[PDB]
């Protein structure tokens, strides 16, 4: 269950496998088995980590459907592997992968956005090893994120009644048709590494929680006492683990030795007096050092954490008991040459842009992001809503057992991966599924989602709030969104409807606001905005101009400011990003308040000025 | 019935009324009629001719619904009006006008793209005269071009099932919702002038026709003999008219003196040897000078004309008996500050661009253009397909008698204004009306359009072919298009359907071309294309890039080159132009091969190269 990010220390070494690999495209539903047995013939170079789609302009890899195959060699010293447990970790391979080492199948994985690993202690050998990783990009009616099996991509144009068109569709080259509004970037999107733990007994998982705060200071910077809980799981095979709590200067401030009981597990609580709390805008981090004992140490793992509480109370969202206000946007992992490939230079810049804007939060629309971005947000005091790739879903999926299982896997796997970040305050279990309509459809959606909501509460030792991000729908027949712990709505009044009329758009919004006023749940925007081509200007700004985007936020934000129970504004989007090509996507989605190159459109300046005058705590 | 453009000479003077008029916005369904009795109060300046929408950036005149009132003063010497018939001509007031001169209502007009005039002999007086013109911009289900009474504009986005949207629509500010893909520019779009004829008897109309050509040269530059026919109508009240035919040097090469018979009319024929023929790419113009005899001259008009025949024969389009191929585009009367207002600097520049491109034709999409433009294409050898504003129609309109009358007025009024131009080779009676479907719908559309097809044939003394420009539809249940003289199809395979997939698009195209091969009529494109933002580039061009627009035409044009019966390629559009705002219109329609400022995109260079190798005659 545990997927602690590989660490190097006195018991453990991490050997990164990143670099420029060999690569070949292969078939729509096969690849040659002998490519895992001997060097790939006539290989193309491919950097990892990185999407493969934008790394070759001689090929049209954006159009590729099916498999591709990655390969490299690596050698490691014998004295490093001797006696150790050897683990090969894939931070992400999108969407599915088969992995081979020295011609032997290690195993397969499905789920493009969460890590998997393999024990390679016995397949490794001395000298050069040959690592082949076949990667399947296919999406469809049973994958998460959801592909369309036939027809068009999401928000695609059609003339389906034209006989020529129905006929030509039967014979068109097969391609992935996203039922989601971002490009289907594929491949070894995050890092690959070999790493070492002791073999006889090792730390397999840690979980740290904030159980209780007594007498939080008026400014929320400290509490008189913090009660944290620890849970350490071990693998392998009278034993003990020492747990030391380090403050932000590394000083030991608490420490206990705990008995390991046999799914070997040490569990307990620790009191921290004068604890320093973690807050949006004022991060503070501790470390939990777990040392498995035999003076010598058998195994060790340093787990970062932050001391804070999260609680929904009536129509308030309380962090360390203070009424928080979300200022932010949905993001994407998306950039010009990487595609969805992790890039920590961009993560760092993006976090400073978040501060420059005076935002305080974002959502991982629409898949768990690379692990380092959460470590960055823990240290920079940015709040995250962590979301699974359950985007594109409708009634066809709810009745599909394989989708339900993949959905539960993504939820468990996300929470297992990310449970220790203080910056995560809330989980999202889907983006824009079909929840409304008539007949049994609202109930069928409810019955699909209610156990997933429960599953997110039960997998999280911190028991954070759980939401479901809702599309623009008939809010009167949707019975699912209103039961979430926070209502998170995507609304495009004045863009996809009442187009360009901000008066009518604000009047429509207030009518739906009047509906949510009585539900008695905290409500926030998780999407709203307007496609905007930088450099299109007008004195009376129309759709696609910079002015219209600034006018859109100014008018919409003035409405929600009148609602005490509206606790957050996460717009769509932080930055322009790539989508499948289509008549409404001008080189992708252009709702960024920043360009794809992260430059600020007029609305970013206006939003930065508004957010500089809105406090994290106490705005409502 | 005739609308000869105002001409000055020994018997007639034209007094222009263009310039900077006074102006006011008024109400949605009314304006103050006492404004005709005195200077408009607190007036704005407004240049005439021109759309008013983009002449004031303090107000949002693009958003204006209803009436505006223009006004100016003018004075002329009494010795000029003395004894003369005084005609006040509006070349175009879009869409409807009430016209007042010195407080007297002169009358009203509907039809925003065709000239209309009033006899003011008895409403003029010495000194300053006060001219007041109310202009009505409203469109709806009984106008041509067609507006939508509720709902969205054409190609508009909606979320109609959201209750807040349905409720906000009831109270939204009224705006015109075009059922056509171009901005509803209104005002005194074309020139205003007062002109003189003799009162007692005057030339009222002139029509010249090329009746027959004997022994046309191999290169079609001359014929051994040409038979032309004249028809001169007079107003007012043993008389005669002298008709002289001047060649391009002004030499009288033929001439006749004809008897006038009462409705007063002179008609006859005139043989012209070694006649110099008007062809695409090689214009030649004659002048028919009509002189009303009493040695003195009572009245005179100089009517330009060109000698050429047009004939559809099987699957060929014959100009002077040679098989012609259309190269060109739909156009728009559209530019940055003028809106739809006429601009002769622009007309001259566009005609030079048509030459630069090696194009030979365009269509007047989707309304008759200004009269100067056709004179310019007469002298520059550019063929025109002339089209009425019947755009946006479906079954709702076919049962409306007010609309059917407007449609007959537009066809008769277009052809009466334009009959003499040799550059006009073909009439279009409608753009993209609903024609297909099931039940009685196809037959209803056929019963509506067939009398209009006959009316165009019978209004035109030259009896040129008539078409109807068809939208992308189910060509197997459309039964009207196939009965036109030439089949003119708007097709967006690979743009609005099969999006981005040029192989699938070309397959679909060929399936439809197989249908049309069996029909046996000459066929041509009148629209096809791809929105394109200049500067957007990719090595594998995706939609909106310049490379995609170029690849779109390369692939499509290689398919129609395989079809001998496919007689023309008029793409959409010559240049980017403004539309009602919406999610598919990035600052208007971007399918121009030129930008709105007439700069070549990549595709314009590619097309220029293809067209330079394609002859006007004999390519197929």
């Amino acid at each position: 269950n545990g997927m602690l990010y590989p660490q190097s220390n006195d018991s453990r070494i991490v050997f990164p496998l990143d670099g420029v690999w060999d690569f070949r495209t292969a078939g729509e539903d096969s690849y040659p088995a002998e490519w895992a047995d001997a060097p790939l013939p006539e290989p193309l170079p491919m950097a990892v980590p990185g999407s493969y789609n934008d790394q070759n302009d001689e090929l049209n890899l954006r159009a590729h459907y099916g498999w591709v195959v990655y390969q490299r060699s690596f050698a490691v010293p014998s004295r490093l592997v001797a006696g150790q447990r050897m683990i090969l970790r894939f931070d992400a391979a999108t969407h599915a992968a088969d992995v081979y080492l020295n011609g032997q199948l290690l195993g397969s994985h499905f789920g493009g956005f969460l890590p998997f690993e393999f024990d390679v202690t016995s397949a490794l050998h001395a000298g050069e090893n040959l690592l082949t990783v076949a990667v399947d990009n296919r999406i469809g009616s049973s994958t998460l994120p959801v592909g369309n099996d036939a027809g068009t991509a999401f928000m695609g144009s059609d003339n389906a009644n034209v006989p020529a068109v129905a006929e030509a569709k039967k014979h068109a080259r097969r391609q992935n048709l996203p039922n989601f509004d971002f490009f289907n970037f594929a491949g070894l999107n995050r890092h690959v590494e070999l790493y070492t733990t002791p073999a006889d007994a090792y730390i397999a998982d840690i979980a740290i929680t904030t159980e209780r705060l007594d007498h939080i200071a008026g400014d929320a910077c400290t509490a008189a006492n913090a009660l944290i809980a620890y849970d350490v799981t071990f693998g392998g095979d009278g034993r003990q683990v020492r747990i030391s709590i380090l403050d932000g200067e590394g000083t030991v401030v608490a420490g206990v030795t705990a008995d390991i009981e046999r799914t070997a597990k040490a569990s307990g609580e620790i009191a921290i007096r004068d604890a320093k709390l973690w807050n949006p805008g004022a991060a503070y981090l501790y470390t939990a050092v777990a040392e498995l004992l035999p003076s010598r140490i058998i195994d060790a793992y340093r787990q970062t954490f932050g001391i804070r509480t999260v609680e929904v109370s009536g129509t308030t969202f309380l962090i360390n008991g203070k009424p928080f206000y979300f200022k932010g946007f949905g993001k994407h992992e998306d950039s010009y040459f990487h595609g969805r490939g992790t890039d920590d230079v961009l993560n760092v810049k993006d976090v400073s842009l978040i501060h420059w804007l005076h935002a305080n939060s974002f959502r991982t629309s629409h898949y768990p992001y690379a692990e380092s971005m959460y470590d960055l947000c823990d240290r920079e005091g940015i709040v995250i809503i962590d979301e699974v790739p359950a985007v594109g879903m409708s009634w066809l999926q709810y009745a599909n057992p394989l989708v339900a299982e993949r959905h539960r896997e993504a939820i468990r796997g996300m929470i297992a991966r990310d449970k220790n970040h203080p910056c995560i305050v809330m989980w999202s279990i889907a983006n824009e599924p079909g929840l409304d309509g008539d007949g049994e459809r609202p109930r069928q959606a409810y019955d699909y989602f209610r156990p997933l909501y429960e599953l997110a509460h039960a997998s999280d030792p911190q028991n954070r709030p759980v939401t479901l991000v809702c599309c623009q729908n008939d809010y009167t027949t949707d019975i699912t969104e209103r039961t979430m712990d926070v209502v998170c709505i995507n609304r495009y009044y004045g863009w996809y409807n009442l187009s360009g009329d901000l008066d009518a758009a604000c009047h429509a919004l207030n009518i739906e606001l009047d509906f949510w006023e009585n539900i008695g749940k905290p409500v926030m925007f998780t999407e709203y905005g307007a496609d905007t081509i930088e450099g299109i200007h007008g004195t009376h700004g129309e759709m696609f101009s910079e002015e219209f985007q600034r006018d859109y936020y100014a008018r919409i934000n003035a409405e929600i400011d009148k609602r005490p129970w509206f606790i957050g504004e996460q717009l769509w989007n932080f930055a322009d990003f790539a989508t499948f090509q289509g008549i409404i996507r001008v080189e992708g989605n252009r709702k960024g308040i920043l360009t794809r190159d992260r430059q600020p459109k007029m609305a970013a300046h206006w939003l930065r000025e508004r957010w500089a005058g809105i406090p994290d705590y106490g705005y409502k």
